[PDB]
């Protein structure tokens, strides 16, 4: 089997992208946010919180004929944004572009954070990591990828996040098509329960790589590259009138500027994260201050490669008996 789907930036500036998933007989469909830093997939419901609820498209259980309660089960998740939500559990049948789970743990939320109400766009998490992290309890579920592992063709997936634009999510199989040159891969540690690597070092712009090892995650659900403080401050001393803000929490730097790029190494390769990716728009409306696309992870206690660096390259979440990860410049 494989499944092809189309992700979708919610906002202009890539805030976060979002996928089309059919739940339930007949099929109703989500947008939901795949994210490769979580194991959890739960939707906005029609046991959600009434006031909580703002424009978002819910699953009704009792409204599909292959949904079943799974009796006693519930679940609670934070994110590291200070997001969470909580609720209980059925299972159903749900799709993928194409691709089928029949009796998937569907966490249907009785409760969501402020910014999840928020976010109109966004009906839900489709949790990527291993499945050691997934928070149902007091029997933990599998993710949608775990369960449709052995029925694939090949046991990946790929993540080919646009820039300002609509990308992919592929299950099962490689699209030769979709990059430039190899693909390059790199060791996984899964022992966090993360797609967790290390990169071989960095380069500012035109300057000279920097080799040094960067232990991080892959994580599609986090919008930013959050790197260590030296790295960070290297990169934004390039950009003349950039300065780290407490009050903003976070680099700033005047919109006027032209952003150097920022390359990261996967083993002996190279991916070059474009500058204008790493502009985020003004820190409020009408102001000429930005926010940057490169932060510190200072505080955060691990370095995440978001949405700013994965939408520069075509990532291989390579789920073999031994994972690891691919990058290729596209």
């Amino acid at each position: 089997s494989t499944g092809s789907a189309t992700t979708t930036p919610i906002d202009s500036l890539d805030d976060a992208y979002i996928t089309p998933v059919q739940i339930g007989t007949p099929a109703q469909t989500l947008n939901l946010d795949f994210d490769t830093g979580s194991s959890d997939l739960w939707v906005f419901s029609s046991e959600t919180t009434a006031s909580e609820v703002d424009g978002q498209t819910i699953y009704t259980p009792s409204k599909s004929t292959t949904a079943k309660l799974l009796s006693g089960a519930t679940w609670s998740i934070s994110y590291g944004d200070g997001s969470s939500s909580s609720g209980d559990v059925y299972t159903d049948t749900v799709s993928v572009g194409g691709l089928t789970v029949t009796g998937q743990a569907v966490e249907s939320a009785k409760k969501v954070s402020s910014s999840f109400t928020e976010d109109s766009t966004i009906d839900g998490l489709l949790g990527l990591a291993f499945s050691t992290l997934n928070t149902v309890s007091p029997t933990q579920q599998k993710t949608f990828f775990d369960n449709a592992k052995a029925s694939l063709d090949s046991p990946v997936f790929t993540a080919d996040l646009g820039y300002h634009a609509p990308g992919t999510y592929n299950f099962g199989f490689i699209d030769t098509t979709a990059y430039t040159g190899s693909i390059t891969y790199t060791a996984v540690s899964t022992k966090q329960g993360f797609w967790e690597w290390t990169s071989t070092g960095y380069a500012v712009g035109s300057g000279t790589f920097k080799s040094t090892s960067i232990d991080g995650i892959a994580d599609t659900g986090t919008t930013l590259l959050y790197l260590p403080a030296t790295v960070v401050s290297a990169y934004w001393a390039q950009v003349s009138g950039a300065k780290s803000s407490s009050s903003v929490g976070g680099y700033v730097f005047p919109c006027s500027a032209t952003l150097p790029s920022f390359t990261f190494g996967v083993g002996s390769a190279r991916i070059v994260i474009p500058g204008d990716y790493i502009d985020f728009g003004p820190i409020s409306t009408g102001s000429s201050s930005c926010f940057g696309g490169i932060q510190s992870s200072a505080g955060i206690g691990i370095n995440i490669f978001g949405d700013v660096a994965l939408k520069a390259a075509f990532v291989v979440f390579n789920g073999a008996t031994t994972p690891t990860l691919g990058f290729a410049s596209k």
